[PDB]
């Protein structure tokens, strides 16, 4: 609009293209992203206009939605980068454990408080995890997924990542529970701790057979009723669950137990963020200052 001046080019979206700009009166830097045409229909309207009124500290802020000349603005507040982009500069290293700790405590903060307000993200990554030089660390586009469908391709044509998505989601589940947001948390969790991707499918089935090759494939007895979900097929290979100590090392006892409960196969027995953040691997959370060099 004519009351932002656009800085610079933040990235590519799911939905539109990402603008640092200024606000030409209260002189604030934000963060400007355009939705992608009839009119813009009314229930993203409202849905979006839910989510200007769930304040959290770990969820970004939505400032304003603008809606004229009938297009779609988000006006949300700056973070200067993204856990993708963090992750991938302390590859040689890997990002501290602590820290680590910090930031999946504050998401799973961020988690419980959305999901008591029965709203989910649906798209966890670490490219919507948004971090700042004190330490914190939010979640991005909450709520968007509803109000927009999570398209195969973006605008650019960039494929969505499935890296992160639950299998209920690959098997055809038409409704998405809490618990979808717990798996894709738990999937960035070990990614921070490994430093590489733990299931980076490139194909819906490739993604499903990643995620069976790790935690078997799954059955009537850990997963009561999934023989019967849309996509299952009775062909699907029988693959051997592995050890987590395999998995994720050198994660402690605590991190992998947590981890396993965010990786139940049963989307009822997947532990909820309330739970988890009373689990004892916090028990000595602290909250480190991230060396950050903008």
């Amino acid at each position: 609009m004519e009351n932002f001046q656009k800085v610079e080019k933040i990235g590519e979206g799911t939905y539109g293209v990402v603008y640092k700009a200024r606000n030409k009166l209260t002189g604030e830097v934000v963060a400007l992203k355009k939705i992608r045409t009839e009119g813009v229909p009314s229930t993203a309207i409202r849905e979006i206009s839910l989510l200007k009124e769930l304040n959290h500290p770990n969820i970004v802020k939505l400032l304003d939605v603008i809606h004229t000349e009938n297009k779609l603005y988000l006006v949300f507040e700056f973070l200067h980068q993204d856990l993708k982009k963090f992750m991938d500069a302390s590859a040689l290293t890997g990002i501290p454990l602590p820290l680590i700790k910090s930031y999946l405590f504050q998401l799973l903060q961020g988690l419980a408080f959305c999901h008591s307000h029965r709203v989910l993200h649906r798209d966890l990554k670490p490219q919507n995890l948004l971090i700042n030089t004190e330490g914190a660390i939010k979640l991005a586009d909450f709520g968007l997924a509803r109000a927009f469908g999570v398209p195969v391709r973006t605008y650019t044509h960039e494929v969505v990542t499935l890296w992160y998505r639950a299998p209920e989601i690959l098997l055809g589940c038409k409704y998405y529970s809490t618990a979808v947001d717990i798996w894709s948390l738990g999937c960035i969790f070990a990614e921070m701790v490994t430093r590489r991707a733990l299931f980076p499918g490139d194909s819906e089935i490739d993604q499903l057979f990643r995620i069976f090759r790790t935690l078997g494939t799954p059955d009537e007895v850990v997963w009561p009723g999934v023989t019967s979900m849309p996509d299952y097929k009775p062909s699907f290979p029988k693959w051997a669950r592995q050890d987590f100590s395999k998995v994720v090392p050198p994660l402690d006892e605590d991190g992998r137990s947590l981890l396993s409960q965010m990786l139940h196969y049963d989307p009822n027995k997947r532990i909820s963020a309330k739970a988890a953040l009373a689990h004892p691997f916090f028990q000595d959370v602290t909250k480190p200052v991230p060396h950050l060099r903008l």
